[PDB]
């Protein structure tokens, strides 16, 4: 995958070169987007719009820490969709991690989560945030065990995953046009619709032993057109619930 790789560390240790090779990233000097390695973290920027700033994955502060403390935890719409209740904290596989926002909530509530991200540039951002998150004196401990990243095809590896997770969560990039903030304008400018999203449902329902949860924006059709009477509705979107495959 092509993108403008920029080093703002000054160390000269070759860290960016290693990270690029690890995720199969190719430097593209005149690419519209740029992946920058700062002393603080790895961020994505929209070169033609400096005023927008850069976006990065941070489990320690910012929006993720705010949502952790104020979002409600087990009371979140996504927490209820996966079936979280009482002492029930299922193992989850998030086949469309993206920025890891939902995945972080689930891990924060007490779920053992395994994230998968096929997009190399997004995966690079997650890995960097995971590195920083693991190094946190407060959450670094449980984070390292409840939130881990895996690089593989969510269509082929979604079957070889072991041990089988009780729940599989899906939230593929839906073909949108409707963002309002910078954290999305920059990102959306990079990541486009997941053309094979519909193909995720089947392998997901096979992997999960209890439930498959699909986040869907309002009015969006169910994934793969497979209807379901079970769903948790929220503001601006819903979570379609499907039965998994008992062991």
């Amino acid at each position: 995958m092509k993108i403008c790789l920029i080093d703002e560390t000054g160390t000269g240790d070759g860290a960016l070169s290693v990270l690029a090779a690890r995720w199969g990233l190719e430097h593209d000097e005149d690419n519209l987007m740029a992946l920058v390695l700062t002393p603080e973290h790895l961020e994505l920027r929209k070169r033609d719009e400096p005023k927008l700033g850069g976006i990065f994955v941070d489990f320690v502060g910012g929006a993720m820490a705010h949502r952790r403390k104020f979002g409600g935890g087990r009371g979140e719409a996504v927490a209820k969709a996966v079936g979280i209740k009482g002492d029930y904290l299922p193992d989850v596989v998030d086949a469309t991690a993206g920025l890891g926002r939902d995945a972080f909530v689930l891990a924060s509530v007490g779920c053992r989560v395994r994230m998968l991200e096929r997009n190399p540039v997004v995966a690079a951002l997650l890995d960097d945030g995971l590195a920083r998150g693991y190094a946190d004196a407060e959450i670094g401990g449980w984070l390292q065990e409840r939130l881990q990243l895996i690089h593989a095809s969510s269509l082929t590896a979604l079957t070889d995953i072991t041990p089988r997770p009780q729940v599989v969560y899906l939230d593929p990039m839906f073909p949108h046009k409707q963002l309002v903030k910078k954290e999305m304008r920059v990102f959306q400018s990079l990541v486009g619709p997941d053309l094979d999203a519909d193909g995720l449902l089947e392998p997901a329902r096979l992997l999960a032993t209890k439930r498959v949860v699909v986040k869907r924006p309002d009015y969006a059709p169910p994934l793969a057109n497979v209807a379901t009477p079970n769903a948790v509705v929220t503001k601006g979107h819903r979570f379609d619930i499907y039965a998994g495959t008992p062991v």
